[PDB]
């Protein structure tokens, strides 16, 4: 009941005491409230599901992207990254009454919160060096001088900048925590799209949190993710109850090559997974409009 | 197990698992990190400990203070709650760097932020209205129009107030969530003291969630607390090992006599607790 089985205990709780939810885009959900799940990352794991091919190459530019403060979609877009083109697209900004708002510039959304909470923000292109509160910095410097703190707290949730951002966040809110030199991360996420994007949350804050042990001296401990909604949508659901006739394998190892001076300057090539064997391929549409 | 024995077990599961930490002051904890208790508050239950005397007067004072947006000590020590009075004090406002604060005036702590988040804070005595982001406010109007909406988040985790506050906030994020018309509500505490602080938090947030869902024509559903760093300090756990031993009775009911128009009108007179039968003995000391 460790591991994987955590995620998969998870789908088959909602699909059998979820109860029946309309919601914001037309399509229907599943959903149930405040459900957590615990992950190792001793002996260098990272949750990455075997039962399902993960995008692994986007968790890890999402997030690298993320760290810089970056906002730009287009950014993601040059490295054939395409999660973020969508809510960067021309009628999404307008439908969003941000007319003013260049194509792929999304807003203070995370990175610009968590490297410049309450900073002014002016364009996707513009220089934030130096603004706002960098609460990662920050998070980083604690581990170092004050491991024990309880207050390591790194938040996307600016009531203040919700009406600027192109979606509100979801994982909006971590924390930090150290016992017996080990670093584990909680997540507080408010809503969980447990089909498609509850998979790849699980491996980018897992990776945070195995990259921040590293540049700090700390090994990797658990990560948890805590939901407020967590849903499957109806069109996902045929998909999922065979995605849990799959026996999942060993989760696979990540190897770090190196750690830079300054976190923003980690690129995909300083680490990588080491026995990643996921499944067979099969889809999960996102729905919309 | 079900109602207070997620209290019960939590306790009990620091005690033999926690790890030993000394802590932001010259003492000790056992800890751990992300514990979760869920508690129904179908059939007009509320999670009032029974194997502790809860001081409930003091829970519903604090909380219609939050709701009302108020940060004066003083306010809560005319009724003669005391539980703010050390952080208003001279001494502790000074500690903190905030010379030029008028005792008692902790800053834009937790109910500020609820109802004025964003808003410049002047004094503990200003006038707030229509100032800030009212979180509260809106999550009640989102309850009544649109009760699936999945972003019904209120905060008083403030990067930009943290330095004007006497403590930053242990109670910080709250989600509302509905489903069958029954009103959820997960509370995500960074810090929590398991002996002395929890059990009050644990009333302060079912009441809200009670209150909130009269205000909208909903029922109760779940209470859900999730810790960050959940620790008992080394000083409670003999006291906290009696507590164990005590076979928890039924959680009392809320009765709600009316609901006015606005949240911040409630007075203790418009509710109260049926059937809290609590056990005799006592302890806990802050620090
Ligand atoms: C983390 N994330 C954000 C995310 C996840 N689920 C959502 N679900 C919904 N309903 N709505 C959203 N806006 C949403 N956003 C993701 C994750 C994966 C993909 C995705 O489309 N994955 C494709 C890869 C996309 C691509 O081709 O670049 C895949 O094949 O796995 C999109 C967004
Ligand atoms: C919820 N809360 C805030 C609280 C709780 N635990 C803390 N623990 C620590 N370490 N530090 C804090 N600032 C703290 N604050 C509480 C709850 C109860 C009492 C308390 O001691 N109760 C007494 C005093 C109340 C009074 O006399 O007015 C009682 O009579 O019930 C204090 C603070
Ligand atoms: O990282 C992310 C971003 C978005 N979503 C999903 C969760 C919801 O199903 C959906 C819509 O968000 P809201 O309706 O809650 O705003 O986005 C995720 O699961 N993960
Ligand atoms: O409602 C509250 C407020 C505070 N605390 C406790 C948690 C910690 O023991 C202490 C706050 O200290 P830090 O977590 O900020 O170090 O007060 C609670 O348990 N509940």
């Amino acid at each position: 009941m460790e591991g994987e089985h955590q995620y998969l205990n998870l789908v088959r709780e909602i699909l059998e005491r979820g109860v029946k939810k309309d919601d914001r885009t037309g399509t229907g959900t599943l959903s149930i409230f405040g459900p957590q799940m615990r992950f190792s990352l001793r002996d260098d794991t990272i949750p990455v599901l075997t039962t399902k091919k993960i995008f692994w190459r986007g968790v890890v530019e999402e997030l690298l992207w993320f760290i810089r403060g970056n906002t730009d979609a287009k950014e993601l877009a040059k490295k054939k990254i395409h999660i973020w083109n969508a809510n960067g697209s021309r009628e999404f900004l307008d439908s969003r009454g941000l007319y003013d708002r260049a194509e792929g510039d999304l807003g203070p959304v995370y990175g610009f919160q968590w490297r410049h909470f309450g900073a002014e923000y002016d364009t996707c292109s513009s220089d934030y060096t130096g603004k706002g509160i960098d609460q990662l910095a920050n998070i980083l410097k604690t581990l170092r001088e004050n491991p024990d703190d309880r207050r390591m707290i790194m938040t996307a949730w600016n009531p203040m900048d919700l009406h600027l951002m192109a979606l509100p966040p979801c994982h909006m809110t971590a924390q930090f925590y150290v016992a017996n030199g080990e670093l584990s991360c909680q997540l507080y996420q408010r809503s969980g799209d447990v089909g498609l994007g509850v998979p790849f949350n699980i491996a980018s804050y897992s990776l945070l949190t195995h990259l921040m042990a590293s540049m700090v001296g700390l090994k990797p401990g658990e990560f948890i993710l805590t939901l407020g909604d967590a849903h499957i949508y109806n069109t996902h659901i045929e998909v999922l109850k065979k995605q849990l006739c799959r026996v999942p394998r060993p989760f696979p190892k990540l190897r770090i090559l190196m750690a830079p001076e300054k976190i923003e300057d980690f690129t995909i090539d300083m680490f990588y997974l080491e026995g990643y064997q996921p499944h067979s391929g099969n889809l999960q549409m996102k729905m919309a409009v």
